[PDB]
């Protein structure tokens, strides 16, 4: 209902927004949920690949395809946008230890950079429940530093989410939550939430909490807060 | 290729199936595959409620909405079908012990009963990795023992997967493997598939194997199994 109400007052404020990892799991959850909640009057889409969709709404979704390693030759694709949300990550599996800093880090850092000098008054960043740039482990001090990074660009409005384990379809009320959780002890029901969240939740959280008037310039939601902005 | 020849030797068969669970999350990716396939010439759902659906296809599927605790007096919903998928499946969270039992054991073993009375030659049963019905673990206990007690029943064909925790969404590959593959030691890349397994190769596996000639009369396959078969 107040929720509701912060939906109305957005909508009439006619914002754009962009995405990047739009083709990934968590990103097309969030593509889905901006269209079916037409929060933005624009919505624009920037990686490196086209992408073909099903419905009807998508077709007005814009699409800019780059090339992240001349990212700045498309800093026009970041031009005029007034929220961004980042999306994007790789893993050491796949590209290597190094290809997973470039992801992770430096394509996401060059885009907050063209993002910021583009106009974006609020960038919000994809991050790891754990992100800590003084980590022995690879992929939690790179979600610690790229954190920091993009702090220093000083957006108008800047947040970052942490969630733990992304969960889908249901996983956390299936019969594996119980096999997981016997695995680990006799623990209580609610044993899950404290490690793991659904990617819906976590969608419902990044967009309850973009139509909420800007407060701190810096916010920082840990997965407890997502679960509990995300219900 | 060889197995594109074994799908249309059974699509000349002309054969029915009935789906139990359709409306779970494998029981869904079951039914849409099935019909993908196009490899039965009838399809029907057994069920506690009806279900709406989306794409066309659908239309031509039947349902039986029935009563689990009067399951006889819906025998007729079981008739004529020649082959049978049990995907139901609730927790000790959601149903409680005993509601756990009723469910997992109770309604399994009544809908395998009616269905070989009702003429059903191949009856294929979602069981888990772990089943052993001497295990101190409720949830194991009791697969084990429905496992045993539908091989009493001696369909013509009877098979059983035992696949490991249900992953959906290419989670086997994105973020959220490195996380949980690091948590739990310096590990190999391919550590995650024997202890999980993606819902869509269980389905693929499941279906991979309705069409292969009938051989032996009780067929179960592990994870390892599945993960081969569902390529
Ligand atoms: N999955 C989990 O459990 C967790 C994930 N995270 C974080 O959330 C974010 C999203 O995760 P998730 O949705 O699972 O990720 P996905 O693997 O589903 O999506 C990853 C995205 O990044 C893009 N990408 C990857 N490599 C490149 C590249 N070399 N060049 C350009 N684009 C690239 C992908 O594009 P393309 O389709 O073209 O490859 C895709 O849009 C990540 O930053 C991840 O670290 C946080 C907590 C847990
Ligand atoms: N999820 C996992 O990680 C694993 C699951 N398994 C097994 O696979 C099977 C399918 O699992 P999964 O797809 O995750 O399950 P879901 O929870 O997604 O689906 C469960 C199904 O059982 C039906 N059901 C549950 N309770 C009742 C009831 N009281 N009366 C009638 N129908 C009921 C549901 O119907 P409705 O929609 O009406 O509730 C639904 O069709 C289960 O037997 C599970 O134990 C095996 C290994 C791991």
């Amino acid at each position: 209902e107040a929720l509701s109400k912060l939906r109305e007052d957005f909508r009439m404020q006619n914002k754009s927004v962009f995405i990047l990892g739009a083709s990934g799991e968590t990103g097309r959850v969030l593509l889905k949920e901006i269209l079916e909640q037409g929060l933005f009057s624009k919505v624009t889409l920037i990686g490196r690949r086209k992408l073909t969709f099903d419905e009807e709404a998508y077709k007005n979704v814009n699409q800019e395809v780059v090339d992240f390693e001349k990212l700045d030759d498309y800093a026009s694709a970041f031009q005029g946008h007034d929220v961004g949300f980042c999306c994007l990550g790789t893993t050491r599996g796949k590209a290597g230890a190094e290809g997973f800093v470039r992801v992770d880090r430096d394509y996401v850092l060059k885009s907050a950079e063209l993002a910021k000098a583009g106009g974006c008054k609020h960038f919000n960043l994809l991050s790891s429940k754990g992100a800590d740039k003084s980590s022995n482990f690879l992929y939690l001090q790179v979600k610690g530093e790229v954190e920091a990074k993009v702090e220093e660009l000083k957006f108008d409005r800047y947040s970052v989410f942490r969630p733990g384990v992304l969960l889908c379809d249901r996983q956390e009320s299936r019969p594996g939550e119980w096999l997981v959780r016997k695995f680990f002890g006799s623990l209580p029901d609610s044993w899950a939430s404290g490690h793991s969240v659904p990617v819906v939740t976590v969608v419902r959280a990044m967009l309850n909490n973009v139509v909420r008037p800007r407060d701190k310039q810096m916010e920082l939601l840990e997965n407890k807060a997502i679960h509990d902005l995300g219900k």
